[PDB]
DNA sequence: TTTTTTTCGTGTGGTACTTTTTTTTT
DNA sequence: CTGACGCTCAACATAGGTACCACACGGCGAGCTCGATGCAC
DNA sequence: GTGCATCGAGCTCGCGACAAACCTTCTATGTTGAGCGTCAG
């Protein structure tokens, strides 16, 4: 795991300065090393002279230079992929949800965005040989649609004890975009103490659709949303967790899409399209089945797979 | 219940600022705690320095951090589900209408959207052991179709006093979309003084269909509708009432039958589909019987049940 | 009845502002209070500052807050139900046509939609003890099928004076959908000066069926029809008149359903389905209602208007 | 006393119509 | 050593049929309309 | 005292793109062509 920020006192950093950093949301050496000099300057009691010393010492403990692609290829052979509960999705994702990267699932209502998040909150606790991340799950909810009954249904499927599954899911409810971002600061502190394997934000952009309304507030909305996605990327790099965010859709009311029966695109604009490394486009299928399409990915070919929402969470289409 | 906003002044907030907050529609500590910093700044005489202090004190009285899913599972085991008067619907909903969430019922004319709302306006006054919410009902009407004679019919079925039932229903008629939203501010003030168990908006989207006409006003329509649904969600979280809204349908005039799509869909677009946690799709049966289908839900399997609109409200089909 | 809009300027509104409202179709305080802020802003010369003040002043004169269902139940015990001239129809409607709501009658040709509208245009002038609304009737005709000779036949049945009955019916003929909506603005002005108990639009959707032809004009048709039904609803709330509209039918080729789509089905609080029976008898069926069970009654079109079947 | 610098950000679904065609003696 | 014939899959195309629809910021300044104040017999 | 004239106040409507960029083909049933196994000689 990441090195706790207490290691800086061994490099001559004053314990008072270390405590100032923790109040600023830095709990690991990696978090300090990745932070720009501007962020440390903004912290009261951290002058520019102190900031240079802190960054220099942190860079000693964290490798931040060039390296061969051969070494990097070796590490990526060891990153954990979390099973989605469906063989077809795992074939589509070539293993499952990938840790250390931001994955976005979007689609219209009832398409299963919350159902997949509930499945992942349990499958991430399985041992690695069974397709899990072997760690606790963190669930940040913005819609109020977190249902522990669904988690117990999934835990029944894999033979896990439901009581222990619930204890390993940290749940927080976000009521506004400011609270949604503030929860991440507590998330970083929690992830230092115990090993978390998955972070779920559902829905990531639900609150931005109403806190910032109108074209007048669009620039402030995207700027605030972009800062939120940077913190998610920081947590993914710092702790190696898998970040799964859920997105909504907006209809295109132009006549350009004649060949599409109901054209719609995810909200968030270009800020969230670039930030997400993997985007899954869920849509309604026949009955209880749904279709997942690789909308964006650095390494996955654009393809479709069909899954179903069963009583015991997300699974393959039985019929 | 929620803590009154007067608790803030015990933490050092000026009583004049509290009065300014109440004039802006915040009547409980939860309403202030859930408010983003933007909303408090908009209120005249609330500086940013005041806004930060007000939010800081509110967060001390309201838990807004992470918690175990075990504790959240414990809390949800105590929420109230209000019976719909029909055995089949209660089985379909696994108990009845759930408090603390937005439930949307839609369907074409005559399908029984208003009849269910009339039954719920009475059943919610039953004691909890009989399937009620043991609270008063609030009925916001946007069509003029509120008939107290129907309430008296349902009250006779359950043996309740007709005069007592009518006194425990608060009725307001909304004449436009602006008035419909403004009634929610009065709703929060009323819900602080007396225990309300159910809030009915019927119909939630009837007035939006004509106040904003054409694609030119579509964006302003959905933005206004989205703000209305946020206030409904805020009331559900703040007071724990069940919010039941009613929606209309619009025909699909493309090759929906060619692609096997349904010929009619609810209005409101993606703004109302995402916001509603549970959506019920009522359709006409034979005679007085109707069919209710779970259109969207976080925990309910997509199924159907048959109910009837009897002389004494919504009930089970007698044939 | 409704308070004249001239009461606003006694509350601090400039006289010129009230003039602009009247030219925009607002003639009572209720009409202004019920209007959204958008409608007032669209009036040239009225800014968002004026609109906020006007709406604030109107809300003082018009109650628009929450109230007990007991109080509302008390008011609905005093609404007037206009007799349809038929014992069976009145039993089916539990009193007759209800004021303050939009009632829609549809059916194929010859079913008696216009005959009922002719009977209602007379019975609405009866004293309340005899089942009337004790007010004048307004008849907006879009088909050209208004026949004053039918009114005289109905008036003779109840003993009313034939000349007096015809003087209490305001008749207008609509030649297109734009004109049909525009007549409602003139209707609001007339209803302030005199007590009307019934407004009839026959037929409401007849002109929409041809002014907007094809799927290419369907959205424009339904948007225009929706605004027409909102204006009718505004009149029903503002003046407490019974609004009776008449609708046509279309065959389902997937056996006949009313035209207008979902816009008119949701808007209409009560819908009556009329169909042909033996001889001159007809059958009326409650197709939609918030409080009336779906039942059927049989009436007849006699020489003296709609009445009970003689079978 | 001198001396300007710098773009950012997408959102929003609506809306039903139209009937047609007779056949076969014991 | 081989060909005629039926089964199933893999790929492919059309289905009662029909089609249109627009706005929305951040803001200063002409502009020009009328009330409130001042002026000519 | 009557008719006339002016300034403050109000509310209304512009102002700008470089004239392309868009790529989406749907669900579901039955059809069309081909790959393949059977059986007899
Ligand atoms: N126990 C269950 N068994 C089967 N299906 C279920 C069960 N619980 C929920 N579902 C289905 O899950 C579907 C998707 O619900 P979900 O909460 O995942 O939607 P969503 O994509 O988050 O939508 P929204 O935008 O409204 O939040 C629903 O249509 C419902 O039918
Ligand atoms: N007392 C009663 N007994 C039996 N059926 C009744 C009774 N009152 C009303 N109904 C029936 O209830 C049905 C549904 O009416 P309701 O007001 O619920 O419609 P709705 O879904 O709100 O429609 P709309 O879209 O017009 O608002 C009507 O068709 C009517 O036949
Ligand atoms: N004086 C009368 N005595 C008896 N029956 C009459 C009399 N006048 C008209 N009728 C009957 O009224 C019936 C229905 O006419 P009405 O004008 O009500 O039709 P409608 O429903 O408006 O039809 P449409 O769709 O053509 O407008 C006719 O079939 C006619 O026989
Ligand atoms: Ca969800
Ligand atoms: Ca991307
Ligand atoms: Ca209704
Ligand atoms: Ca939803
Ligand atoms: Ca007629
Ligand atoms: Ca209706």
């Amino acid at each position: 795991g990441p090195q706790p920020i207490s290691r800086l006192e061994q490099c001559g950093i004053n314990a008072n300065d270390v405590k100032k950093l923790e109040e600023a949301g830095f709990h690991t050496v990696e978090a300090v090393a990745y932070a720009p000099k501007k962020e440390l300057i903004n912290i009261k009691g951290i002058s520019e002279a102190k900031a240079d010393k802190i960054l220099a010492e942190a860079a000693k403990l964290v490798p931040m230079g060039f390296t061969t692609a051969t070494e990097f290829h070796q590490r990526r052979s060891e990153i954990i992929q979390i099973t989605t509960g469906s063989k077809e999705l795992d074939k589509l994702l070539q293993g499952g949800i990938e840790t250390g990267s931001i994955t976005e699932m979007f689609g219209e209502f009832r398409t299963g965005k919350t159902q997949i998040c509930h499945t992942l909150a349990v499958t991430c606790q399985l041992p690695i040989d069974r397709g899990g991340g072997e760690g606790k799950a963190m669930y940040i909810d913005t819609e109020g649609t977190f249902r522990p009954e669904r988690l117990l249904a999934v835990a029944e499927r894999y033979g896990l004890s439901g009581s222990d599954v619930l204890d390993n899911v940290a749940y927080a409810r976000a009521f506004n975009t400011d609270h949604q971002t503030q929860l991440l600061y507590q998330a970083s502190a929690m992830m230092v103490e115990s090993r978390y394997a998955l972070l779920i934000v559902d829905s990531a952009t639900a609150l931005y659709r109403t806190d910032y309304s109108g074209r007048g507030e669009l620039s402030a909305r995207q700027m605030h949303l972009a800062r939120f996605l940077r913190m998610l990327l920081r947590l993914a790099d710092e702790f190696g967790v898998a970040v799964v965010i859920t997105n909504q859709v907006v209809a295109q009311v132009d006549g350009a899409a004649m060949f599409a029966a109901d054209p719609k695109k995810p909200i968030g604009g270009n800020i969230i399209a670039h930030a997400s490394t993997t985007r899954l486009y869920l849509r309604k299928g026949r009955g209880e089945t749904r279709i997942c399409k690789i909308y964006d990915s650095p390494c996955l070919p654009e393809a479709e797979a069909m899954f179903a929402i069963n009583a015991d969470g997300v699974g393959d289409a039985k019929d």
